[PDB]
């Protein structure tokens, strides 16, 4: 895996590797959060902390040592952290040993929350998925369906029910855009989108709670860029056999 899940943690020599395989980044026993090249050559570290430490993803990425105190921190520069983003944020170890900490707000669902569902699960779906007649995805008691009939329904699995539907009848195809919007089409011809054409590549999240969000990357930090004032445009990365999160890439320079 080459992500970091909101709450992750890691210890004992726990770690993520980069898409390519050449980074790995390792939270190890003697309390060391490193980051390796080629599998033999740190090229940085925290520091060790010592035994019974541990790292996990909570909007910052914080070390915490045995007595349970934070060690080190990303320490990316907030307004509020407010406790829903470090239910939401992540982290990508990319190509280049970068790594890179996200937190997405939702740009459009299909309800308005009153507020955040409690350990709700994402199944993510990435930028470029082109839904075909007779796609669904599953998470938990809810499926999600592109039909036959082009309609794209969300259905609660047992007993059967319809949650949401979008009524596009006919349509041929569901994109999940690169330039953020999320359509449904007819050939050529949009039955249905979500309005959020940004150029930030779009994706969707489908819960476990039977609803379906998008949302757009917001790399808020990356360790040799450090915090992050605008957000910049990211790629699409390489989905791994399963990461849970979505995967971006980032250029180096400008
Ligand atoms: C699986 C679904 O596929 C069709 O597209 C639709 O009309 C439904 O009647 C059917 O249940
Ligand atoms: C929401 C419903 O809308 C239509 O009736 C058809 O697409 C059904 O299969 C679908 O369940
Ligand atoms: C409805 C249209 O909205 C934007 O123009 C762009 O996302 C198009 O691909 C889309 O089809």
């Amino acid at each position: 895996a080459s992500s970091l899940a909101p709450r992750q943690v890691i210890r004992d020599g726990q770690f993520i590797t980069s898409p390519n395989g050449k980074y790995k980044l390792v939270m190890q026993a003697d309390g060391n959060l490193v980051l390796y090249e080629d599998g033999t050559k740190p090229i940085w570290n925290t520091t060790p902390v010592g035994p019974g430490a541990k790292a996990v993803m909570e909007f910052n990425l914080n070390l915490y040592n045995k007595a349970g105190q934070v060690a080190w921190s990303s320490n990316v520069y907030t307004a509020y952290l407010f406790e829903e983003f470090k239910d939401e944020a992540y982290l990508n170890l990319q190509d280049d040993g970068d790594f890179g900490i996200f937190s997405d707000e939702a740009k459009w669902g299909s309800i308005v929350l009153s507020r955040p569902e409690v350990g709700v699960k994402n199944k993510i779906i990435p930028t470029g998925t082109v839904m075909v007649p007779g796609t669904e995805y599953i998470n938990g008691n809810y499926r999600l369906a592109f039909q036959g009939d082009g309609n794209l329904v969300i259905y609660q699995i047992n007993p059967q029910v319809v949650i949401w539907a979008t009524y596009t009848m006919g349509a041929d195809r569901a994109v999940v855009q690169e330039d953020g919007n999320f359509v449904i089409y007819k050939g050529t011809t949009a039955l249905w989108h979500t309005h959020t054409a940004t150029g930030m590549p779009a994706y969707l999240k489908f819960t476990n709670t039977g609803k379906l969000f998008l949302s757009q990357p917001t790399l808020l930090w990356t360790l040799k860029r450090g915090s992050l004032s605008k957000p910049p445009k990211v790629i699409p990365g390489q989905h791994g056999p399963l990461d849970t999160t979505p995967i971006w890439s980032w250029p180096h320079d400008y």
